[PDB]
């Protein structure tokens, strides 16, 4: 029948009858990336793992560390991974959500910004924010793709602490509960994934594994943030020494241990590199989101380095650009103001240099040792 | 205050305000890319384009196409760019759409369908199609990106036709227009790109060759569909004749014609595969959806050339990503019920397993392959 054919879907239903260009893919894929194995570290093997179960939990984790640009007194993230009981939960302190009736909305604030689609305070360009959050869904997604999920969060400025319960896939709201708060703020998310909706059975080893790293990515891309996972305080201060767990005691194809360039530009921008025996390879971070695939801000720092490098073989000579490309291993930790992406799932940063609100300009003293490496 | 930090947008205004993730960047950008230039035809050069403009252009022209897998007894697709009169008109024959009203949402067919987000005939998967139609968005994308939206269909089948339009993104619509039809099933969709909000001024010589190649894109990944540009047909018969377009006079570094080898491996795959000396380049196609960021439809086919050329090279004296450096290869597949990364569709990332077909290279393309110049300069 016509209507039949053609039909009309609602937004909540479009999710989840179409994840992939929310959450990525639903189905289980098998590709070798990094991860974080208890007593191994961090390294790069093969995983069987849902992508889209790997980012609601990327979804919450980057507000967390959103919450750092907005109060820049929070100190703390506190994760917990509970395969037994298929729970997990995002801790962070700093400034709480208000719990207070929005006036135009009608609702409390923390249940309109976690229990309806495009909720934000990241609308106003205008504000020229560095956070990571852009569309007003990551939240929510996580929620479609829930069974349970729990916000709380505690707001000593309204003296009010908000507690609220939704299941179903977003689908059943619980009874707010409100309490009088004069406390430490602090925001929890607490969430059990419907692992129907990705057919697995329980959070396994490759999952978490992925998890784990995704943590110490936030530990290694914020400033002045300790991350705790499952009570354990990840060892990690400041990007540099992220970025070592990577190459520490690598060593090159001949034996020679490889050799790493760094340096913090300013208080927007760090890069590290070293060589690549695989072709082009990129870690980069903007705003605390894994930018997997790359985008603008990894050809901004990669391109001004290779530029140079071919300015010396102009010399000791019409070598291609992606020739001395195919040689470089670069990670880039990057702040940028309202930046774009190509989808929700956010891991290919799309805008402009001319439009970063910052620039990169890599030292003499980086050059030199880069072009002698 | 709360309520100017805490925001809530409606669909239609997410969409204006976050246009990205729908229909690409909506700034310029320059750089070099595949364009047909009247009086020189493909070629690759640099351009200053906003994507955004480019993609919903393409939303209507794959709606075309798709319209064949529908209707297999549908033969033509008709375009006309206008730059002047700043108008696009995209035509096709084959059956027409439904003219009558939903029953579920109160409203003829064609103005549910293209006038309200969210509205496809692809929603339903437990039917395995090769269309490229995915989301219910493409339609309503162009509308809202356009001063003026007009959506034309004829059914003979419900005697028939049905004109309306819309105006001003999509903020508002004429009245609608109903005649009798008892003639030749067609769909023309004619708008008026809202350029103010891509900050241009007229269709330039950069979007319009970058459209006209994607004219030629439909011709050469269809199959038994013609195409006419500006009333003139494209001459393309076969993805062969198309990728000959690219590699027609191209020489080696050394200043011979490089080697193409050419097979369709069956209804659902043809590959052409030549050497390249500027890194790993793929030309490729889903459902006539241009995938310029690849996927996995060409990692299975150039994976299985380089572990097979990976090959060949041991056993005369190696990595992969080396072999593949010197790979340009060309993908035309028809894929089932295909996901992408976004709305734009750049990045096709269903598996293997799943396409709804095999793309076994013959051991006569393996060969041929084996000496195209990519083994012989590693
Ligand atoms: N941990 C937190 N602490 C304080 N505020 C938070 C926290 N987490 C979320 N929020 C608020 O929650 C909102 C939730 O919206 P969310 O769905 O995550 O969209 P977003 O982060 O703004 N943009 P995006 O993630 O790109 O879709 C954010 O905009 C914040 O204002
Ligand atoms: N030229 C055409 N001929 C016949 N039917 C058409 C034509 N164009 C569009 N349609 C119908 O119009 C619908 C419009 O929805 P559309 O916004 O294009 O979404 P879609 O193509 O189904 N999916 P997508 O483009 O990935 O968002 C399609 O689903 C078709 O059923
Ligand atoms: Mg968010
Ligand atoms: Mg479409």
């Amino acid at each position: 029948s016509v209507e039949r054919i053609y039909q009309k879907k609602t937004q909540l239903e479009h999710i989840l009858l179409r994840p992939d260009t929310y959450i990525g893919s639903v189905e289980l894929v098998t590709q070798q990336m990094w991860v974080y194995d208890e007593d191994v570290g961090i390294n790069y093997r093969e995983v069987t793992f849902v992508p889209g179960l790997y980012k609601i939990f990327d979804e919450i984790l980057v507000n967390a560390a959103d919450n750092k640009q907005r109060d820049p007194k929070m100190s703390c993230i506190r994760v917990t991974i509970d395969p037994e009981n298929n729970l997990i939960s995002i801790w962070n302190n700093g400034k709480g959500i208000p719990v207070v009736e929005h006036k135009v909305e009608k609702m409390y604030v923390p249940a309109l910004i976690f229990g309806q689609l495009l909720t934000s305070s990241n609308y106003d360009d205008d504000e020229k924010k560095v956070t990571g959050g852009r569309n007003g869904y990551g939240a929510k997604l996580c929620n479609i793709f829930s069974t349970k999920f729990t916000v709380e969060t505690a707001s000593r400025e309204y003296k009010k602490m908000f507690k609220q319960t939704w299941m179903d896939n977003m689908g059943r709201a619980g009874e707010m509960e409100l309490k009088p708060f004069n406390g430490e703020d602090y925001t929890c998310i607490t969430f059990q994934p419907d692992l129907s909706k990705f057919k697995m059975q329980s959070l396994d080893k490759d999952i978490v594994a992925l998890m784990v790293r995704r943590a110490y990515d936030i530990a290694g891309s914020t400033k002045d943030v300790k991350v705790f996972l499952n009570g354990n305080k990840l060892p990690v201060k400041g990007f540099r020494s992220y970025v070592d767990m990577y190459l520490k005691d690598k060593l090159d194809e001949t034996g020679n241990s490889l050799k790493v360039i760094h340096e913090q530009v300013n208080h927007r921008w760090e890069v590290c590199l070293t060589m690549s025996e695989k072709g082009f390879q990129q870690i980069s971070f903007v705003n605390s989101i894994a930018t997997s695939k790359g985008g603008r801000h990894v050809d901004y720092v990669a391109d001004q380095i290779v530029t140079k490098l071919v300015d010396v073989v102009k010399k000791k000579n019409a070598v291609k650009a992606h020739q001395v490309k195919n040689h470089m291993w670069i990670f880039v930790n990057a702040l940028i103001e309202n930046p774009t992406f190509d989808s929700q799932t956010k891991e290919n940063m799309t805008l402009q240099p001319k439009s970063f609100g910052s620039t990169c300009q890599l030292s003499e003293k980086f050059i030199k040792a880069a072009i002698g490496c």
